[PDB]
């Protein structure tokens, strides 16, 4: 497996509603929970690890043995707390990169579970900050999208040095350029 690093398209491309729930979503959803173990994650999304679909892994304690494992097939926040905190937020498919984001402090979601069940879940604090920023992966959003112009400068030059390493990896152009906004 590997974590998916920008500029790489998949992390913008269309992510598709899953609609079968079998054992093959079953392997899936262990892999990513595994990958999110691995890297000390609390959620990881399928468009991180390459799959362009609709799920997310989450265990809120984000450590093995604690909290719980909370499979979000097809999730939509219903509702965005008016409350907004800043959180220096990182993100694995930017290695090293770590700005300030502002976001609501809570959220309330809908989403499927593991076997194609409806429910729905609140989430403040650490868990709610991640959910959202997974979330935004799942809807081809970038953590840099949400920073002001001012914080994206701070990072402008680090993003650069990704858009290059995929040039060179690929032989590919970048496909989107941080000099664009
Ligand atoms: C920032 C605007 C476009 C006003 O609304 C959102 O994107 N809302 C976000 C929640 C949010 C995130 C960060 C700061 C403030 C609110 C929800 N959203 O993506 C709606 O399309
Ligand atoms: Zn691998
Ligand atoms: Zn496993
Ligand atoms: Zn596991
Ligand atoms: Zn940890
Ligand atoms: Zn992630
Ligand atoms: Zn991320
Ligand atoms: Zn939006
Ligand atoms: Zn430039």
């Amino acid at each position: 497996m590997e974590i998916v690093e920008y500029p790489d398209p998949i992390l913008r491309a269309k992510n598709k509603r899953i609609d079968i729930f079998d054992e093959n979503l079953k392997n899936l959803v262990d892999a990513m929970f595994d990958v999110m173990y691995k890297t000390d994650g609390i959620g990881l999304s399928a468009p991180q690890v390459g799959l362009n679909v609709q799920l997310m892994v989450f265990n809120p304690a984000g450590e093995p043995g604690e909290g719980k494992e909370i499979v979000l097939v097809n999730p939509k926040i219903k509702k965005y707390s008016d409350k907004l905190v800043p959180f220096d937020e990182g993100c694995l498919s930017f290695p090293g990169i770590y700005a300030e984001v502002v976001r609501p402090q809570s959220v309330k979601i809908d989403a499927r579970d593991i076997t194609g069940e409806r429910f729905s879940i609140s989430l403040s604090r650490l868990p709610a900050r991640i959910f959202q920023h997974e979330y935004d992966h799942l809807e081809g959003v970038l953590f840099f999208d949400r920073m002001t112009d001012q914080v994206l400068d701070s990072i402008r030059e680090e993003l650069e040095a990704l858009e290059k390493k995929y040039e060179e990896k690929t032989g590919l152009p970048s496909p989107e350029r941080v000099e664009a906004r």
